[PDB]
RNA sequence: GGACUCGUAGCUCAGCGGGAGAGCGCCGCCUUUGCGAGGCGGAGGCCGCGGGUUCAAAUCCCGCCGAGUCCACCA
């Protein structure tokens, strides 16, 4: 917490004229260069004051300013460093880059591996959005920003430079932009994040935290010496030198704009403005006298949300002289604006480094940037597309990405859609749950989303159109990223049973061709078997493992599958059990090490295709080989076409046939991080000082395992089955080697098989079972047609076998059919104005049928008819239905007929 | 004329020799003295040996070819050991007929130098050609060896001509026994094997026993000289060829009464213990009428005809037997003498990888197997072919690169693929006599020519059925000779209009790369040609090397490339620079690959077909087509699904292991001796020097592009193998990114069809035979429903017909397809209606006449086909016919009124 | 290498331009005293695949596929 050294260690501070107070309210002390003033810098007690008087000597642009702070700290000994992607790649904690610092935890900070250069600067663009709703409504806070930052790592006994010195410097660079020392203050509070902890200091000048120098020494741990928001960090060896400039921050204070924005972008912004449906005009005088006001006071009002809101709105809105209820004409729908201005910047970045939407995972954090986006389009009408701003921030900022914009806009196209299409479903689940719940909770909105696709901001106005209250809380969409920003430890159950062996070799890096080896055991608990001198090959991902025999003097052991825990190797043995410290030798199957080797280096070749193909937004999530099958799973926002499908599985035996040497060995991790790139964790991320590097032609990934020496040694990759296992992410399944030619072989087989029961050419199977096929359809379209026709004609012949009375053709006979043949007689013949009726000698008793095509009700004729055969049915007056129990001759029924005929 | 080269032998005039003229052949020989013989005497003579061994001691087979063989190497001459029997290293013959034929016609030209120089082997030889005589004779055989020794002699430097060469046959006669005096040298033209030559046939105790040729002769279009139907030039190298028959020499030793009975008596008794045969060979009257039935056997082979009956009457009153009973004992023993040496022929030719066939050289085998089969049935022999076939391999004592459990189980298919066929034959014989009832040449001709069924057969089995007969015995070969036609006469190539010196390609020891530097040479249309290529001229439909040539001004391209010998040819479809500026080229890399990965990847498919089948697979035919492939190999049947896969997987097995793949030139002596005849199955070269290949472990004399390494070939698929006649099988094939497409376009066939009725592509077929099943059902169903139909449609127009003679009559514009108007009538008709029936169409009108009662249907057609123009027929009962006039119910009416006024009295 | 013949019910095949049939085999009922046959009845067909001719194709022509045979420096 609170040691008074560091406080007073200062050299700087106190010899060059600074003092420090603490403000009842407030209650920190910070440090001001001008004893006749007191201010402080926080929201309750601080407005912006540069507005209209830029603090610095000139305005700067965000391009000229990366320059003139990168190119100051070159000449004082910094090395350069070029800014990392905004995804974290090199760390397996959080999926974004939260800070400057973040690009080196948990391994340059935890000392395990050294920086790329002592002391360094850098422009690192971050992305944070535990302040995404605080963006618009301060004017000060964006959710993607390059912080400026000059960082040095400092081990026991050794360091380039300490607090002193720096915030010397960093006061000297505001002496040289036009800021006199005594303008400044340094907020003292701590600053965590990234499981790394520190105290600091806030530099702060017109009201406004333009940098930020942490001096970072606790490591976070269980142990919890302190207690840092709910989170225990713990004291460390080394101690490094943490800094952060806000370039955004930087460069709106030199030019002097109302807010951040129209600072940095104020292209996108007059564009949204001007072909959004917002009423005011941005040029009119009248409105820019209102914006200074609105833009000078707005880092309070931000932190406002409720009716207290309206205790300050109410205020700021007489001084200009406009009501209330008319100022939010603007500040209203500007934070709109504002925000989908910032938002579809952080699009690009993230987008713009390889980031593909989904349900989960990083791509849910680009999806939610995106989704929010678009709804912010519709509360404007927009009459542009997201994309058309986002071409904008590219050539603004004139950054260059390894994702093109050809791609970046596909993805926004079909996101639209899939947004679009996702809320027709959901409107009718809000609609009828407001009307049950009749109010929202804070989790009801939390589970719209996730659950249903449906933005918080699409909910208030539905909850408000049937009355409904709702309560949304601050940080109400932080809160979302928040709780899919962690990546999930993705633990499998561990088995660490103590066997006090600490030590254990592996012998199956230098060469996977050695298949045999020679050493002494010493595994003695479980069926497992401990060697320390093993190049068996253990895996926890089920399969990849090795197997084989051991044999001494003893006997024959045999080992199906073998695991690892804690660095130390498991040899599971059914059958006899090994006696400890035997001299053994053991020895692999050869096929299926040889199996992995082939199969293994096919899936590097695999994901190299599909980032030649497609394009650089492919990353890999996972990977299995099963028995006789294989897959991989990487980023892809559709299912890619046939199309593709021939060109990545052309160009991934191309390499094969090129045979190119497959080179693997141990490399620094910041020497090999800087010689390829991220694209080397693509597989996940191995720790220690150095790692594993594997290289398949122009493929570089950090893969410790077996593999093969050209890539010509794998033979043919086929891919079996393509699917989509979510949104974004698309799973292959290939083979290769003797199950490429299993697989390859079983298709054969399937079209010979096929082809050979038509008795036609394999190469003309397509075209001629359509043929069968459309023969097959119109063939049984054509069956039901002549059934009809017999029924047709079954009518005309029996109107002939009919004699007349009262110029009527009546009808009766016993014929053999089904139910349904005399009603779908009958109805044809009163469709020929004749009566009468029929009977069929039917399993059982027997059934009926009459008609009339006549003015004659049929179902009273069946009543006649029925108590002469004993029996009754229903029916309408055209045709009728029953059945009686004994059947009628021709001649009883033509007198029935002729004496019901007559009585009508 | 060639009196002057047989003149010229110093050593018989100088050695007392004469040279005479029999007043009886009217042609000249030489003997070592005039009166001794006091012979020969008309017409010709006989065996006299036979009991009176002419050779000291008696030899064997292995026996006399070591002496033989030790005669020649300890004299200086080089023993080389024989060839195979097939022909490998010649595209002219199938099979080797002489000893010579294993060096001709490269090393018989001076082209390449002999192994040695002089040579000498007992070679096998056989000579389907002279059958009918075998058997009879009592001399030939079908396969026999042919010991000899050869001189190969250049302009100014020979080794020995013809006066040492009659000099060393001399001494290896008199160092064995026979007298210098009982030797004759009789002089015959002699040619074969396109050389030719003046040659002495040595005749010794009345038989054959050598023949050596002087050959100065070569085939030629243009020749001067003229023999046995073809033209031969004089040679400007000349050659020694020998020849010694070691069977017959055997034979003599033996004195026995046949060669049979020499070379293979076991093999001959095996078949006569278990045959059928009328007598003993032990009785002393089949050993003696036997004696002397051999000693005049040689006359009745050269001169067959009537007075063969009087010479058995001779021979069989000389030894005093029933003339009936001499062909008791004579007819049988010829069957048994063919089959026993027929069987040993078996032997050689499926040992050296010869596959039996229907057509080509693989139906030589099928043929002698065919012949062996029949002459086994005569006898009634209780063991198959390859017991008797076994007994030579041990008897002969020789060793093949085909297994004996590889030529049982190609008898017994043959066995079987022969039964399977007579059987198929002999019913269709017999259906003929109760359709014929006759049998005539016409149908015999064809009966054997089309069915292999023998004369014999169908005449017995006719005679069994007692059905009519002739059996033309001499007009069996003329119609299967009498009609012929051929397209071109001239050579292969198209020869060049304008001539350019020394071309050269220096793309043998660089297949790695492509672009080249060289200059103009010449200009020819469309075409051009230069100094020195990397350019491979394509043969066949693919093989072509493709690319862009380039010059100082602009940029040209090549479509196709062909050769013609000394010139490379670039087919191009555009301008042509001049000589002036000489130009470079380059060639297109993809093109150029694919070729090369398909010609090792073809080499390493070959050497799996070897090691997966038999040594009896050997190309014989390959080729491609871009995105295709294909390899012809000799094998008996299409192979069972399980060797094609193991092959496809032995294949991609080798695809793997990575084997270097080394090239060099080499010259033709020493390339055959290291390898094996392995070497030849991608052709016969030309040429001194040849370019070897070193595929893996697979060596070929290839001229083509190919790789550094079996890695470069990639995956390789089998796409389909079909059995383009019995005994040869093609394989069709592709590698690399062929491959890849081939197997991926094998898989889009799957996914469409699969696509079409929205089913999983694994279950596509068992989706299919239901959609079948059902298809075949509802297509029957149909059937039943529509004589429904017919049968309702028939009974409505009964009623309302018009009566004519208590016969009613209909006639009515009804709407209906073709099937139903004829099914309708054929109802019509069973129930006594007369009249017809029209229905709309598609630029035409269907009507159908009917008739149940006397009258004719198709006269009635006819009647109503004036009325509106149609034609058509049919049965007396139903008419059908299309019409370009619709007629009205009247209009029809009025016709079948006039119609039935005519036929009633 | 050059030709020839044949693809039709499970099998052997006839029909060879206008109704797809016979023999044997298969399912059933009838007669028998002559155990196995006889009598009567029925199911079982892309008439090899694909184009051309004709009003009309199992049928005539062309091509492909498959099953066969002979001849042969003639081919
Ligand atoms: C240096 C330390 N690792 C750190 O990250 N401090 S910080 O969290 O305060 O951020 C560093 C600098 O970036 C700027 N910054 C921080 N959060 C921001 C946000 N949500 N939007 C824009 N800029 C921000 C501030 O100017 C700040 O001084
Ligand atoms: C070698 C010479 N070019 C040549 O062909 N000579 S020849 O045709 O006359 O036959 C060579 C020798 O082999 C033997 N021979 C030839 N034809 C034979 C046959 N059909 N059966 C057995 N032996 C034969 C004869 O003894 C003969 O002298
Ligand atoms: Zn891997
Ligand atoms: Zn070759």
């Amino acid at each position: 917490m609170t040691l008074d050294e560091e406080y007073l260690d200062i050299t700087f501070l106190t010899e060059n004229g600074f003092v420090r107070k603490r403000c009842p309210k407030c209650g920190k002390h910070f440090w001001t260069a001008d004893p006749e003033r007191e201010i402080c810098g926080d929201p309750p007690c601080e407005s912006y004051s540069f507005i209209g008087n830029p603090v610095f000597k000139k305005p700067f642009e965000l391009d000229e300013m990366r320059e003139y702070y990168l190119n100051f700290f070159e000449r004082r000994g910094h090395g350069r460093i070029e800014r990392y992607p905004v995804v974290a790649r090199w760390r397996t904690d959080i999926y974004l880059t939260i800070a400057s610092i973040a690009d080196f935890q948990p391994f340059v900070t935890s000392g395990v591996a050294p920086p790329p250069a002592n002391p360094l600067t850098i422009s690192q663009p971050c992305i944070r959005l535990d302040d995404l709703d605080s963006v618009g409504r301060t004017g000060r806070h964006l959710t993607l920003f390059e912080m400026m930052a000059h960082h040095a790592f400092n081990y026991p006994g050794k360091e380039i430079y300490w607090k002193n010195e720096t915030v010397a410097y960093c006061t000297e660079l505001l002496n040289e932009l036009g800021v006199k020392k005594e303008d400044i203050v340094y907020k003292e509070e701590p600053w965590a994040g990234g499981g790394n902890a520190g105290p600091c200091l806030e530099a702060i000048v017109g009201g406004l935290e333009v940098a930020t120098l942490v001096f970072m020494n606790l490591e976070e741990h269980p142990e919890g010496d302190i207690e840092i928001k709910g989170a225990r960090y713990r004291k460390m060896d080394n101690y490094i030198v943490d800094t952060g400039y806000g370039l955004e921050r930087f460069v709106w204070a030199s030019k002097g704009t109302p807010t951040v924005y129209d600072a940095i972008f104020p292209e996108v912004v007059d564009t949204i403005i001007d072909n959004s449906n917002v009423s005011f005009n941005r040029e009119d005088e009248r409105v820019r006298r209102i914006v200074a006001e609105s833009s000078k006071l707005a880092g309070i009002m931000g932190e406002l949300r409720g009716e207290r809101l309206n205790q300050l709105r109410k205020s700021v809105a007489d001084t200009v002289g406009v009501s209330v209820e008319e100022l939010e004409g603007i500040v209203v729908p500007l934070e709109k604006v504002y925000s989908l201005a910032d938002h579809t910047r952080c699009i690009l970045f993230m987008l713009g480094d390889g980031l593909v939407p989904s349900n989960a995972g990083a791509g849910y954090l680009a999806r939610l940037m995106i989704r929010r986006s678009l709804r912010l389009a519709e509360e404007l009408e927009l009459g542009l597309d997201l994309y058309d701003l986002v071409e904008m921030h590219k050539k603004i900022l004139g950054f260059e990405f390894d994702v093109p914009l050809s791609t970046v806009q596909e993805i926004l196209e079909l996101e639209k859609e899939r947004y679009r299409t996702t809320v027709s479903k959901g409107t009718r689940l809000v609609e009828r749950l407001v009307e049950r719940k009749k109010k929202l909770e804070k989790d009801d909105l939390i589970e719209l989303y996730d659950s249903h696709g449906i933005p918080v901001e699409l909910a208030v106005g539905i909850a408000a159109e049937k009355g409904a209250e709702v309560e949304m809380p601050k940080d109400i969409y932080a809160e979302l990223a928040k709780r899919h920003s962690k990546a999930e430890k993705v633990q499998e159950k561990k088995i660490t049973l103590q066997n006090e062996y600490p030590a254990t070799e592996k012998l199956y890096y230098d060469d996977p061709t050695l298949l045999e080896f020679e050493a002494e055991v010493i595994g003695v608990e479980g069926d497992f078997v401990i060697l320390n001198r093993s190049a068996f090959y253990p895996e926890s991902g089920g399969q990849d493992n090795d197997v084989g025999y051991l044999i001494a003097n003893g006997g024959k052991f045999e080992v199906v599958d073998v695991l690892e825990a804690d660095g130390v190797v498991l040899h599971v043995v059914k059958g006899a059990k090994p006696e400890v410290g035997t001299k053994v030798k053991g020895v692999i199957d050869s096929d299926v090490r040889w199996r992995h080797m082939r199969h293994h280096s096919a899936t590097h070749v695999l994901l190299y295709s599909l980032q030649k193909v497609l394009g650089n937004h492919v990353w890999q999530a996972g990977a299995r080989k099963e028995f006789s099958k294989a897959r991989l799973d990487v980023t892809h926002f559709r299912r890619p076409s046939e199309e593709e499908i021939k060109e990545i599985e052309m160009l991934a035996n191309r390499e094969i046939l090129a045979n190119k040497p497959i080179k693997w060995e141990w490399m620094d991790r910041i020497e090999a991080e800087r010689k390829f790139g991220f694209r080397l964790y693509q597989g996940g991320v191995p720790p220690g000082r150095k790692i594993r590097v594997v290289q398949v032609g122009d493929d570089v990934q950090a893969c410790g395992g077996t593999h093969c020496r050209s890539t010509g040694e794998i033979g043919m990759l086929k891919i079996l089955k393509v699917e989509s296992i979510q949104d974004g992410v698309i799973r292959f399944e290939f083979a290769a080697g003797e199950a490429a030619i299993e697989a390859v072989e079983e298709m054969e087989r399937l079209l010979r098989e096929a082809s050979s029961i038509l008795r036609v050419e394999p190469a003309k199977l397509p075209k001629t079972v359509e043929r069968f096929f459309e023969e097959w359809k119109d063939q049984r379209k054509e069956i039901e047609r002549l059934k009809s026709v017999i029924a047709d004609l079954w009518a005309d012949i029996l109107m002939e076998r009919a004699e007349e009375f009262d110029s009527m053709k009546v009808v009766a006979e016993v014929v053999d059919a089904d139910m349904q043949a005399l009603q779908k007689l009958a109805e044809r013949l009163a469709e020929k104005g004749a009566v009468g009726c029929l009977m069929a000698k039917g399993e059982g008793k027997v059934f009926v049928v009459t008609f009339s095509g006549q003015k004659y009700d049929a179902r009273e004729l069946l009543r006649e008819i029925g108590r002469v055969a004993k029996g009754s049915g229903g029916g309408r007056k055209d045709v009728a239905q029953g059945a009686v129990q004994q059947l009628l001759d021709r001649e009883e029924m033509l007198d029935v007929i002729f004496r019901f005929l007559s009585e009508h």
